[PDB]
């Protein structure tokens, strides 16, 4: 996350770190047994880490649970990143408490202009590499589709939306992939892609979760 701030320990209780020997993606806990992340975060051998703040230090509130299965969306296109969403089932249910909680799925899609909270342990420099150990947060509004499409011509589908500042400076970045974009208490997006990070006229592109609620619900009830 570039141009953001330190969240504070466990203030984003639904935030997850996917680890395969090291942290490689973020995710969101939607209920005690399931996590939603980005399909481009797919790997075999994933351990889900809940109640994290510093991911390099066991501070006492963590729960490390292995995944029993991963389900990448049936129509995910790795070339365009269209339908960039994946569900991960935990081998055991997480113990929800003040530090580990689930986030609600949306009942409708949010309006451009709505302010959201984006978080993750990704790079914090636009030009350079600095990976933080504690969770970083960013409040950014959803941009209109017109500004999103003019920034990325022929690349935005109806399953993506842009959030950020066209002036650059604040944005999500690699390492933040799969993480949550929460607006008004609901999970509206998933960190998916962008051109560089915090660049002028290159906002972040997020998977539009409101388009997958039926698929999520149906998939979890049958697995
Ligand atoms: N500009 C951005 N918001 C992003 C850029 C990248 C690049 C790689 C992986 C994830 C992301 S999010
Ligand atoms: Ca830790």
């Amino acid at each position: 996350i570039v141009g953001g701030y330190t969240c504070g320990a466990n203030t984003v209780p639904y935030q997850v770190s996917l680890n395969s020997g090291y942290h490689f993606c973020g995710g969101s806990l939607i209920n005690s047994q399931w996590v939603v992340s980005a399909a481009h975060c797919y790997k075999s051998g994933i351990q889900v880490r809940l109640g994290e703040d510093n991911i390099n230090v066991v501070e006492g509130n963590e729960q490390f649970i292995s995944a029993s299965k991963s389900i990448v969306h049936p129509s995910y296109n790795s070339n365009t990143l269209n339908n960039d969403i994946m569900l991960i089932k935990l081998k055991s249910a997480a113990s929800l408490n003040s530090r580990v909680a689930s986030i609600s799925l949306p009942t409708s899609c949010a309006s451009a202009g709505t302010q959201c909270l984006i978080s993750g342990w990704g790079n914090t420099k636009s030009s350079g590499t600095s990976y933080p150990d504690v969770l970083k947060c960013l409040k950014a509004p959803i941009l209109s589709d017109s500004s999103c499409k003019s920034a990325y011509p022929g690349q935005i589908t109806s399953n993506m939306f842009c959030a950020g500042y066209l002036e650059g400076g604040k944005d999500s970045c690699q390492g933040d992939s799969g993480g949550p974009v929460v607006c008004s208490g609901k999970l509206q997006g998933i960190v998916s892609w962008g051109s560089g990070c915090a660049q002028k006229n290159k906002p972040g592109v997020y998977t539009k979760v409101c388009n997958y609620v039926s698929w999520i619900k149906q998939t979890i009830a049958s697995n």
